[PDB]
């Protein structure tokens, strides 16, 4: 079963948008969001990836309790939120903690309630509403198969 | 200068939507929001009011630090967020703490930055997005004069 | 479908054990727990009940986010944690928010994962470990039918 | 052994100064402090007292973990912080939770480390530094005997 | 007087169990605990040690306020919680902040109240209760002399 | 316009005083403050500086919401709190987030309310009150021009 390490940048509940300077590994404040929204899940990026936009591949991790920024979490993917913004493709792999039997009932995109999925989508559809020149479109939930393929691809680009 | 007591129901930052049962004064959980949004300001209602929809008149209070639900805050109005939802008129009086010289620079709607005002509006425009049969429209910022008039009116209805 | 109001005394995560003086409705600190444990769910009591031990019937409410002490939550039962302590029967009705379609998949005790149920049980089996003269035994999960019956019974005693 | 109920208005750590309207029992925001200071202990007032300034007698309660505003705590006194401000005498009874054997080693003012006592004093000496027309003087730690006497006195005035 | 640096992995109050990948120094989520328990003290490991189980020697640090994961704290030992789990010896050195006169009254294991010591023990006796194949036994508090000896030993193994 | 990276060591609200070991970049607990005070702003140091006391130049960053320790924030200076302590000059550059139009109204020291400036000063005047052999004097607010000059100077010393 595929699994990888996600470095969580942003705990669920946060309106501060944290980033990593990937050359140093330092945590940075990108910005305080302009909309009254909060990250709907712990959010970060998969280590050792280069995604379809030449940046590390982003990840959403479902957790019973948020972690802190900078924290590593072994995760396995269950689907992906495909999406395009002002800078191109900017997909978000949906994950759950790997090796944790409490999440064994969550295997594919159909195992996550439509309420959570809609909430996550709503966040990404709207979080940049009040930033001029930023938008998101082509918002679309896809399944684990497509998540794994995109992870695989992005692991190769990182090595190549 | 007009001033009144706001009972804060919801601290800034909250996705739990709290209410008061007005016959008992008890704090109640209305619902956890369906959108990944958080109240942009401390939010409650003005004591001893009956607003244009037969419910107590709602208030937003700007604070350097949030309070807890149930807490009273002496406030003075500086503008109002006019708005209509599925149940009619549902305006929100914008306030600052009364008698606090740190807020003396905030007198009318023009004294609050467009960033905060847009954020507040965005919240109310979108918080009910994923609740079917609920919407908001006629979103409009108005000045202190109109806030005071609507407060006055609603104080009378409460007595009448 | 049965539903009732729970007054939450203790948010999930708390080692402070809060109580209500039922004659006044005031929130009181019973004690800081002696064990390094935290309430596994929001915890309180059902309003207008007299349980099998002459005290109000206790409730556990599953929530996506904790509330504050004193808060009312409309809830419906899905099972019960039967249990006896030094002062007799001291059952805990397991609930979810009433009228919230996000919890519609949770109808009976079999709909709650064994992990959560074991965790809840573990808490009540051990929280009083270091208090001399206090114990719990006859720990047993039962279904909604038995929860409703015990609620019904306790509503009658409150009126009688 | 003397004991009484303290209604905690302010958790340790807070820069929001909460009050009670004693005619209604409602919690109110008095003000956000003007100095960058935080209450050094849970702070409130003893129920059913009228202190030497015609206001309820104030209490500091040592706790392993703070409570929320409005919460009642059975407490016993161990000393008092005598003090005078712009409105006269404004003493603060130092307490620990009554009936809790974890605090049995704390019986009189000499049982509380000089570090905590100095910190508490420092708070009250300085919290009003930037409020014009407010000051505190005659800051003085006294023992349990004097605390009990002042409590007793203030219980009588409340009845008389 | 012996002193050393502890890297705190887990603040007091946490049910998320954090770890360090010792080759990278990165903070990692080991798991969310399966029991409704919370770390009773700030918890981590002593830098530059190899303990009796070939892993870094673990430390509990008493603090007036928790730190964040990853934080270094100069500490001095006052006793040790000896203990064996499924993977062998897994002792926990009890410490207080070095060079802080507020902790000068705490010199040896007898200076820490039996309540805290019992609570700490209870945590480690039970935290793994619901993890199959994990247990702890030979739980035993020992004094500073034995703590220092075990630290010394583990400093040597790290160099050897 | 001048801008630089501040590594925030201490979030606003904290009584734990965090430090960086500048040779390793590790976050360390310096001490829990002895006074009941809390940092009035996010506090840290400007990367790649050597200030007038041979230590990195310290920075205060105004934020709508605090960050975590270790976090980098692109900032631009708007003034400086000049100050001398037991170890010499120990100035604090006042900053706001660089590239954030919400702070464009804050350009020089006159753009920050006297209330915030007095609060910040009060903190540094008093935070060491109960530490023997530590003091601060020559407390003085100066403008952006002088802040930039001192930053420039300290960037050179770091290279030289
Ligand atoms: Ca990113
Ligand atoms: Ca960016
Ligand atoms: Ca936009
Ligand atoms: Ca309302
Ligand atoms: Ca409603
Ligand atoms: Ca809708
Ligand atoms: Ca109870
Ligand atoms: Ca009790
Ligand atoms: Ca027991
Ligand atoms: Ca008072
Ligand atoms: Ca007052
Ligand atoms: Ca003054
Ligand atoms: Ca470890
Ligand atoms: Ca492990
Ligand atoms: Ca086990
Ligand atoms: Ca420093
Ligand atoms: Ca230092
Ligand atoms: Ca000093």
């Amino acid at each position: 079963a595929m699994q990888f390490d996600v470095t969580i940048e942003i705990p669920k509940g946060q309106r501060n948008k944290y980033e990593v300077d990937h050359e140093t590994g330092r945590v940075r404040l990108d910005r305080y969001l302009y909309t009254p929204m909060a990250y709907p899940t712990d959010y970060g990026f998969i280590e050792d990836t280069l995604g379809d936009d030449g940046d590390p591949l982003d990840a959403l991790v479902l957790l019973p309790q948020p972690v802190f920024p900078g924290v590593l979490v072994a995760a396995r993917p269950v689907g992906m939120f495909r999406m395009v913004d002002e800078h191109g493709g900017d997909d978000k792999v949906l994950c759950v903690p790997a090796g944790d039997p409490r999440w064994d009932h969550v295997q594919d995109i159909g195992d996550v309630p439509a309420f959570e999925l809609d909430a996550i989508k709503h966040f990404f559809v709207h979080y940049k509403d009040l930033e001029p020149g930023k938008f998101v479109k082509a918002a679309d939930w896809v399944d684990r198969a497509e998540a794994e393929a995109e992870v695989q691809r992005s692991v190769e680009r990182f090595k190549a």
